């Protein structure tokens, strides 16, 4: 009984931080497949909605201009209202949070962001679902610690972490990507004092399984095993990382600018605000089956692109029609994710090199589809530049770890390229901006 | 022209870096296939020459002692002269020389670790080839540093670097092991800067291609593909952690003692050293007519073992005699490493731990050989202490890639009561116990 009773004391402070941990785990995980069937509702219906009008076709458009614009607004206003750090991705908001910068307020984010999230990812938008879970995850450990009664010296850096790996865990099926998010993206904030660490561990077994409890699948996405890249081809993949490296940083000066383009054309009205927001998920929303793969968050048509269903022309019309649209709503302060339709211009892109250079090679036997594959996690090196997830996340989720060579291949030369190309990280350049427009408001 | 000449002056050092970290990773992946072909040969052709005259039993058993006898009098005297750091296995040493702790001679180290390897490996030890290539790894690192005088600080910090993640990539043909190791086993040693990941991304993938280029299997374990774990079983992942926790420091207790033991047994004389060295390597060379599943870098049984064709009382049999014979082996200051034979004694257990777990309760419809690939990378988490590198390591050489989440929970498993019981990285206290006597021999 000496021997328990003295491990109740000497080992009091980091057990409890593990047994909350596994608290933050269940917590996310739960909530995140409550709002991954959420918005697996109000999208499949709005999609089915065309049965009661079959054949008014501009009496269809309003009405599914409205469905979802009325939506966006719902998400809009309540980013704007009561919590106006919601919006934006939301992995800066505690890539700040994680330092002694930013501050967490779960009381407000939290009902903010699900029925937010909720409003512009049921929309038909271009966002993602990780974006919401993440900071929905970290405010989730922050609640844990704060309904709870510790220091937080040591255990809100330590709960943030296990929030941030098992929300990126949970909107992924993805456990092994959720730790290296962690461990990669967000190495120079995160402590590991051997401790934390194993909570990271603790919250991203805890989340998946609660993932894996509910949603019934094998992956993410449903495509089979492709052929294995062979040698003597593998320069190819190395330029395709040249194309994604310039590309990359060129790419998201894009979403910077934007970002005060539509700041510059609504002020700071909040009226003159959530009313381009619900523009523009209303145009996302009619835009949901005129052109349905110009629309949507990007999970669907990855399996169409990666098997060659599309002509050069459909391809590039599909790049240049996705980009502008994951600009404008990403952008535009809507509360939804950017690490996912980035998979799916990867895709796009790296499927349109597969096909154009399976004609150009007859000498290499290619399939245009392990390009597709490897140039998912290319745009997730050359833009947010954290190649070990962005190589790991799209092994996770397509099941195709026989091309983890080319994989890192087409990482590498996409972040070497991007280095020397003069851009920063995605993520480090919005907290950056965040965090200098922040200090300078109150001077 | 001009923008060449403008191209040179931004990145100047940052391209050389690279471009000397492919040719580190060049030189290493060729120089550990000729590792692979010369531990192959003399091994292959060692057995074939003692079946030759394989008439009578005993006349061929002191011919099986005599050779690898003499070859691990070679492999011992050569460790003792002309460098005497090349013993044991090699990650300790260059995990100090990643700080400025243990100084590299590349020229008395990799004519010799070479060489020894050779004769010790080939001779039928129970040591495997991670040791012998990760530091042959680093120090071509710093070798081709001294031959193109670049003459910096962080270009040592990362050429040794580079050096180990292109030696442990080429040594178990695991690209993305290479990058988690060196980012997890090494953190508290290596600067994460944004040139130096980079040249390690550039010294993995220029290795596995020299791999693949003379290898043509997809793996180095040939598991084909086993059950998917279900989500009732899980808890099951959990006991066998805690049982490789609680094995945990009893290991490398036991190394770290027999070390100090069979240092006694020689006193400090090269006559005793290589006396004792030659007993040890003509045992387990004679071990291999025996009972030949206790010898050999421990590759040979795994395939055995995790399909279900073994018997228990067989299983504790091959893990005792492997435990006295990896210990008596490793500590006896042979040119080794011990990931391999921890990986072939944590199957052993696994399936022993899976074999208990069918047959006390079958409503599981559980597969008693998915728990091999669950205790095979859950002894080096509780040992090692690098989870997410052994994690990474027996999922790239055996494709089992389904069970990722048991593979966390046990990797979880191990390390957490792995810490609640005194344990520590077993490579981090051979490095403490080289850095104490190095100090306290200099006075």
């Amino acid at each position: 009984r000496q021997l328990i009773r003295q491990l109740l004391e000497r080992d009091k402070t980091p057990l409890a931080i593990l047994f909350m941990a596994a608290v933050v785990g269940t917590l996310v995980g739960l909530a995140a497949v409550a709002f991954d069937k959420g918005v697996a509702w109000l999208q499949n219906q709005r999609m089915g909605a065309l049965v009661h009008t079959a054949d008014n076709y501009p009496l269809l458009l309003t009405v599914a201009f409205l469905c979802s614009a009325v939506l966006a607004m719902f998400g809009y206003f309540l980013v704007r209202k009561y919590a106006p750090e919601a919006g934006g991705s939301g992995i800066p908001e505690i890539e700040g949070a994680l330092e002694d910068q930013r501050p967490v307020r779960w009381w407000r984010v939290l009902p903010v962001k699900f029925f937010g999230g909720l409003g512009t990812l049921g929309g038909g938008m271009v966002l993602g679902r990780e974006g919401p879970t993440v900071q929905i995850g970290g405010n989730i450990g922050r609640m844990v610690l704060d309904i709870f009664r510790l220091k937080g010296d040591e255990a809100r850096h330590t709960l943030l972490a296990t929030g941030a790996a098992a929300g990126l865990a949970a909107a992924f099926n993805a456990p092994l990507a959720g730790i290296l998010f962690i461990i990669e993206e967000m190495r120079p904030q995160f402590r590991y004092t051997l401790i934390s660490i194993k909570a990271v561990f603790i919250g991203v077994i805890m989340s998946t399984i609660m993932y894996r409890i509910f949603n019934h699948e094998v992956a993410l996405i449903d495509v089979g095993k492709l052929s294995d890249a062979p040698l003597n081809t593998l320069w190819l993949y190395l330029i395709l990382g040249i194309i994604f490296g310039i590309f990359g940083p060129i790419f998201n000066k894009w979403v910077l600018g934007m970002q005060d383009l539509l700041h510059r054309v609504h002020g700071g009205n909040i009226t003159k605000w959530v009313l381009m927001g619900g523009a523009i998920g209303g145009l996302c929303g009619l835009l949901g089956f005129v052109a349905p793969a110009t629309s949507g968050g990007g999970f669907n048509l990855i399996p169409i692109a990666t098997a060659g269903n599309f002509s050069m022309g459909m391809l590039v019309f599909i790049f240049v029609a996705r980009v502008i649209t994951t600009l404008l709503c990403f952008s535009s302060g809507a509360p939804g994710g950017i690490f996912a339709p980035m998979l799916a211009l990867g895709t796009v892109l790296g499927t349109a090199f597969g096909m154009v250079a399976v004609e150009l090679f007859p000498q290499y036997h290619l399939e245009a589809g392990t390009f597709a594959i490897a140039g998912m996690g290319a745009l997730l090196a050359a833009s947010i530049r954290a190649p070990l997830t962005g190589i790991i996340l799209v092994l996770e989720m397509t099941d195709n770890y026989q091309l983890i060579l080319p994989m890192i291949i087409t990482g590498l030369g996409a972040t070497l390229l991007a280095q020397f190309t003069g851009g920063k990280p995605l993520y480090s350049a919005i907290l950056a901006r965040t965090l200098a427009k922040q200090e300078a408001e109150q001077l």
